[PDB]
């Protein structure tokens, strides 16, 4: 589980390297199942979620290594079924399930559990890969997906927006018969990397990034060398960090455009920002973060997972913002946990009230997903003394040494026995 | 970790001697601590959380015994802080408060983070000790109250029902100045009793078991001996456990006027239910559980503790039903987990909507939460083959000897470590 | 259609003298197609909803008449059908079903459709009277109830807490042989007025006001005199109209007992009140008033009949306050006029954001429904300039003279035609 | 006002002429408030909500007139209220109010005037023109919005997605100085529509139909001849009549590119769908529909305005389906209507749980709003017996003719007094 100690107040500034986008190296780590030549993922983040990944790429028959690249040899896949031990630490494992099916004619993959923000079903996935030729059955367990011809495209309307189901259905129709049409398509900038990268393959699709995917099936894919494009949550976790700690960071290897929604309200919150072709910098000049009203929804707008942070940044902002959750059903664990901390907040529904106080004060807090954890790390940071997060592996997940990159901004932090 | 390895399908039957109730223990063994002659209670289930509650006890300073029955002296408590280590691993310790407060002038109890199953929030516990002339802070995570001398009785509109924040006040209330009425309290059996268990001690209260509860304040109280009633939850879930698998059940040293609703819905279920003096019988005469709709809601209501269970039932169940939790936002972690097993559920909001199945298939799944593990546990007993619930430490937080009761009924579980 | 013009700002001043309870005058009016004997309703307010009760009453054979009393005499009923074009102007009708099948063995009712407020079922009578022994079936959008001799008593267990279905059963399980227990009854003072009523005739009924309920049938009731309870939502509201004028204001011919949570939020907002025996006097001591958090749920809580009234108060209170309400998921309506008026709402799900305004502007609004209306008169009392309320027939549903009674408390209202 | 009396059962079928949407008509009619020289707009429907527009328009001083066209001339507009009078019986002229600030530097527009089916704020417009330079006042319930000169082009990101205010702003932006960006802009047909109207006008709009409109402002906008297209609301209604009859419909001057959501629903349904360039034809082959599950969401997902109709459809089709209201927090008030009609639905919060029903039975139902009308006169055409639906008033606002089009299908409607 371990812990974080991290003194504050801590005022947060300097440079941070931003990592690969977690969200974009492992859909993109899965699609490489779809490969018969070797593929070069690069700019890989190092965190736990990738190695889980890794350790199911090399169960299935892959061959796979690492150091700020992995490197996957998927032409001899030879076992087809994801087990229960690593699904259950990693729901993103679902994403094996289409690829093997579309290149492979079956996959089995355990039917994820089970998540605390929400309950996070995946019926979308598994009906869309039925919608294809896929037939499926649930058996123990293991979702078990089956194509006793080959992929046969198709026009698919999502009926909810949906990351995970549209890679799923997009992966696994790049070998596909025929063209697949996505409508209502989600269009992080995530899936634009995962489709550029297969194109890369030799796959062919048009307006990822758009509400219509179009896919047409190819034969068989190749190799090839493809970047991951820099985090957008965790750049957006550092401008946070700044906004709050009155500070200044300039977020370096970065895509400025992924972020629209999340730059725009934390210039409403007074934040002084400049957009260079690879970078983004913030300084607060001295200055407590405003009050900012959001309202998370799929990509291009506010997402839901700046939704901790800029709800921190909230409790500690001038005045009430009000910060509206519509992605996610139970995402707002870390405020009674801010609360320890002497944050005025009130949640009623998918909405919390936040009434920004000065400072926070150092308390013991548990950390309950992701974008929870850093969010409490950040606020022990700014807090008046010392405060413990506990169950930091949730960090682990999606953040490569938050701790040296904050450490680089001047934050009090050790990692602690546990 | 240990967990539970449940082999089905299997028939539950037979006969089950219902322990003390969890959540008539807890109250009573804080309430104790008003205390200032021996005290034995009676009928105390060994769980987890009483020895939580007695670790709390003894580290407060009261001298703490037990087997039946829990035996406290709280006459030389002299420590009046609840500590973070405790409390938060179980919330329930917030319930030293009222008693500190009230005896000494003095309380601190670590303010609860969130929770699995919804933030639960102890505003209501706090402003009803404000409204008895306490001054209450939050320094450093802590919950810290003081008094001038003596609480002050007042007349308190409890703004939302809570089971918990009616006896932090009913407790406090016992030593004020005056009279004390407490209206939209909670009815809950464990309510009335508390308040006979207060009232063995030398309190003057009325009206327990309805919405207005009136407390005469003494100066003083002494010890006695208060047996805890039924656990009306243990009860419902071996009622369910015969139910779901087409069998009869005995529960002995039951009280059947605390489950009017949860005897309703099973007889809607299709149960043949008869009561006695102490006594349930549950017959389903070898046929498939037919689909109920559900509501939880405060006592006398179906309870929320009942829920997770009533979702199994309704899973298994003929035709389509559904549950809808009023009680708390996030406690259907259960459903993906049952989906896992071949159950076909739909959560819409604080809604799941069930559509009853003929078998569940055994998987390797996830408790989360008390009730929620005992509900996947029970699915374990009637899917075909193997189920493995992982964390059942949950189950053993408010389940006396569970695997040895459901062994009786012809369960086939074992407890596994590793 | 009828409007109000009202001229504000105005300080409303004095006193008003509080007529009976619309809601115990309804089930009463019907309770007494049980009645073998002349029957006497005093202190019965003139309102349309009683005068369409004595319509329905008068085309179902019982002869009546009124002024200060309604005189019922059942004796010749031989009409047995609530009509649609009747049941649509007012649900309440449903309330002749059980009477008449409980008496006459048949009872036909027009199945109330959609509600301004919300859907509204009445699926909570139909199964308690077919717990009772009644067949009942919809033909034609009709419920036809129908027994075979006399009805029987049942062990009736309510799903949800309803008013209306409570009455319902209580009504009908009078003339049923055997005893009749209701669990999980409302607790309204309605009920408890309505249970005195069939008391009255001879009806043997304990526990009303609690949440369970035992009647003993007998064979025929007689008639009598009763005197209806004050009504509490017309208390409240003029209690609300001197809190948010500046004002004071007394209530004579209050019952104070049935408004403990509507006092204590009306403390809580900063107002001065005492109570005797039969008034209560509300004084703000020159003040606008302060917001408060409104979570309204059946009797004893904060009654959803009072929401409208409240949300006006916390939208021009100092503060922010939410109105959260449990009862109608609908019942927002007057938000969107009040808007107009220039109120700065929010609506969350079943919760309004107020952030309270200092002014109002007078406007023309449309009244929704009946206490939607009434904030809207009293919202033009307190607005600045000329406010116009158009379907001003919805007050005169449930408010008697309140013009009147609003214009000795200094408000300058005209009602005017077209 | 008037009703209609329907004589069931029939199955519809044969040919049906799609009339041009009344929700493009709408913002065009006021869009054409920007014109400087006369427009015509081609394939208006005759509904009542054009004759309120085209009464608005004439009183703001344009010249007006219709047949299929409806012909403005807007140069010498002059008077910049759109009063209470006219607004209050419709919403959308709240389009009055960006045209008339970006072409005379002011506009005045009554507040809307709160809604049956939810609450609908117009905070998005206020705010979208507050962001182009407008100073925006509320004044005696009336919306008053001024600039000196021009609007000057902005960044606008949209905290929620709306069609109102998408048009609002990208209307207003058209004269505005400078480019202006729309993110997070409503998608639907109508909003591309209106923008191609615009750039009939010399408007240059890019983005339209995506999240993202940007539009680059111009001088003056001129003339010109514009055709709406089709209404994708009133072809669903007609598929779905087609669908709950178990008959056949052909729907011409349709657009099957506006309909992927609803087409693939009724597929689901089982419905054989068949499409053109400008056709749409659904076949049940005699079957009863199947049960589906509908979330509504803002387009290309399945629309809010063919909820009430799909609804009526899962409580006619064999099986349970659930129809989910993400859109419009009020908006079942059919469904006590249908219930009257013998239909078996369960409202919890959001979700109607339906239990599909062989036949519904002719019972008078009362219309709550447009799409409620429409569906309870489908309900009338397919139950047993006769159907009085009341309040007819409502259709007329958004269908043409719709009886002459049922009746054109075999459908037996008269328009009555009752
Ligand atoms: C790995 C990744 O990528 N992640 C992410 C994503 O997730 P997902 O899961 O993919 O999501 P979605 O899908 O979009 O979701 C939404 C909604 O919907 C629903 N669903 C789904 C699917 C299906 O099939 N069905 C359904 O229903 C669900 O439940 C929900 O509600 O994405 C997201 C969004 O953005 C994000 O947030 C995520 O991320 C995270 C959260 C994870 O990872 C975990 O941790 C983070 O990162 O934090
Ligand atoms: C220990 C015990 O007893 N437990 C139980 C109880 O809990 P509580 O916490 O006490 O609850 P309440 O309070 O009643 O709650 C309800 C509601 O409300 C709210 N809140 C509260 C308080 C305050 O202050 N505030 C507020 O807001 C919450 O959130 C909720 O929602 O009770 C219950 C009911 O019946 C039960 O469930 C319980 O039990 C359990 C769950 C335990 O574990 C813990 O909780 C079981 O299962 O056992
Ligand atoms: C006439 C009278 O009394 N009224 C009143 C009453 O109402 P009701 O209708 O009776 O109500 P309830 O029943 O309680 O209700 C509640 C709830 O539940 C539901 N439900 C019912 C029944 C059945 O069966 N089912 C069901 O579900 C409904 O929906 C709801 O949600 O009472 C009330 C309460 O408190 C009141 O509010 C009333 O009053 C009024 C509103 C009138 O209008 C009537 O309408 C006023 O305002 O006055
Ligand atoms: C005339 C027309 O077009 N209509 C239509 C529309 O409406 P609107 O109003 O525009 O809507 P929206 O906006 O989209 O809405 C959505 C949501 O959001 C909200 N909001 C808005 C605005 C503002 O400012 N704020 C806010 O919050 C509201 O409330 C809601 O929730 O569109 C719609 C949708 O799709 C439709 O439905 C409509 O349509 C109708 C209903 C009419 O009539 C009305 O308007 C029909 O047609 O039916």
């Amino acid at each position: 589980m371990d812990k974080f100690r991290v003194q504050g107040p801590t005022k947060l500034q300097g440079e941070v390297t931003i990592s690969g986008a977690k969200n974009a190296a492992l859909p993109i780590l899965f699609a490489a199942l779809l490969a018969e030549e070797p593929v070069e993922i690069q700019n890989v983040p190092k965190l736990k979620d990738v190695d889980t990944s890794m350790k199911l790429l090399s169960q299935l028959g892959a061959k796979v290594e690492r150091x700020g690249s992995v490197h996957i040899d998927a032409r001899d896949v030879n076992v087809f079924c994801a087990p229960y031990d690593l699904v259950k630490t990693m729901r993103a494992s679902i994403w094996a399930l289409g690829p093997l099916v579309a290149r492979f004619g079956q996959g089995q993959v355990s039917l994820p559990g089970g998540c605390t923000i929400g309950a996070r079903p995946v019926d979308l996935h598994i009906s869309g890969l039925e919608q294809l030729g896929a037939t499926i059955k649930l058996e123990e367990g293991y979702v078990k997906a089956s194509v006793d011809g080959r992929l046969k495209g198709a026009h698919i309307v999502m009926d909810k927006v949906s990351v995970g189901a549209t890679v799923t259905i997009m992966c696994a129709a790049t070998l596909a018969e025929g063209t697949t049409i996505i409508e209502n398509a989600a269009r992080e900038p995530e899936i634009v990397d995962t489709a550029n990268f297969l194109i890369t393959l030799g796959a062919k699709i048009s307006g990822q990034g758009t509400d219509r995917i179009v896919i047409e099936g190819v034969e068989r894919l190749g190799g090839g060398v493809y970047r991951v494009l820099p985090d957008r949550i965790e750049t957006g976790t550092f401008l946070v960090a700044a906004a709050i700690s009155r500070g200044k960071i300039i977020c370096r290897n970065a895509q400025p455009d992924t972020l629209d929604a999340v730059l725009a309200k934390l210039r409403d919150a007074g934040a002084d920002i400049e957009v260079g072709e690879d970078w983004i910098s913030l300084d607060m000049h001295g200055k407590r973060p405003k009050a900012v009203n959001v309202r998370t929804a799929p990509h291009p707008a506010f997402p839901t997972d700046m939704q901790a942070q800029f709800t921190l940044l909230n409790l500690v902002a001038e005045g009430t913002g009000f910060i509206t959750e519509t992605v996610f059903e139970n995402r707002f664990m870390h405020v009674p946990e801010l609360s320890r901390m002497g944050a005025h907040a009130e949640i009623e529904s998918n909405t919390v009230i936040c009434h920004g106080v000065e400072k926070l004060s150092g308390a013991q807090v548990m950390a309950t997903d992701l974008r929870a954890s850093a969010s409490l790390v950040l606020a022990g940071c700014i807090a008046e003394g010392t405060t413990v997060v506990d169950r930091i592996y949730h960090i682990d997940r999606g953040y490569e040494r938050i701790e040296d990159k904050l450490r680089a901004l001047g934050a009090n932090i050790e990692r602690v026995k546990g």
